[PDB]
């Protein structure tokens, strides 16, 4: 039950990470309620991108009543428009503190997580899921 | 807060969906404290597949005290009981009703959603993600 606790809200962006290429472009999504961070990596920055990583982000966290953005091409698109009208989903580009603060702890939370297992550059391929996974747990549980 | 709630223990799984190929086993985990279901898909039933599914279940439920699985070469390999040492999670292989019954209503909310969508059979690759997530979101909130 909700009653009288926060309303669920979330932040969401796009943050470039090059320790995670080829897919570099890390989706970051922050639920202001219970400042959950949801990240999932992508190829390319495009509105697939976002609707792929808020599918993610559902199955984690539940459907949000609204999601805040900035107003990126990816977000204000028609495909992504029409795609939080399916789910029912509020969309305001307006601010989100939060989904900044969440992009720099990620970036450093994966940078030390990288360099303990001796990756001092890019992250092999390979390790990165299961790293990607370890620093969104670090930060959430 | 756990108190007198119940116990951090994990049921896992795979089951095998075609309506999912080319990744077709699905590795499932219920939380039996919950009843939450983390759902991942994966090419082959391998060790490092259940090593891949149980990071993603991390990040998204925290880390249990305890995993019960069944006696397959991917859950009783060196590799996976060393993997499970490095996160200090118990494993035990006793039994394991609430995963099975996991794998039957996922794979049944599988098949509703892809037949809702028009994919009477094997669901288009590029639609799987986000119809495992669906699937995934509508078993647990």
């Amino acid at each position: 039950g909700r009653g009288l606790g926060p309303l669920q809200i979330w932040q969401t962006d796009f943050t470039l990470e090059p320790r995670m290429a080829p897919r570099s472009w890390l989706a970051v999504t922050v639920d202001t309620a219970s400042s959950a961070i949801v990240v999932t990596q992508h190829g390319r920055v495009t509105s697939v991108a976002a609707q792929h990583h808020w599918a993610t982000a559902i199955a984690v966290l539940g459907r949000p009543k609204a999601i805040k953005t900035d107003n990126g091409s990816c977000f204000t698109s028609k495909s992504t428009r029409e795609w939080l009208a399916r789910w029912g989903i509020a969309h305001t580009t307006g601010g989100q503190a939060m989904v900044e603060r969440a992009n720099r702890l990620l970036k450093d939370k994966i940078r030390v997580l990288a360099e303990g297992d001796g990756f001092m550059k890019r992250i092999p391929t390979s390790k990165q899921g299961e790293l990607l996974a370890k620093a969104m747990y670090a930060l959430n549980h």
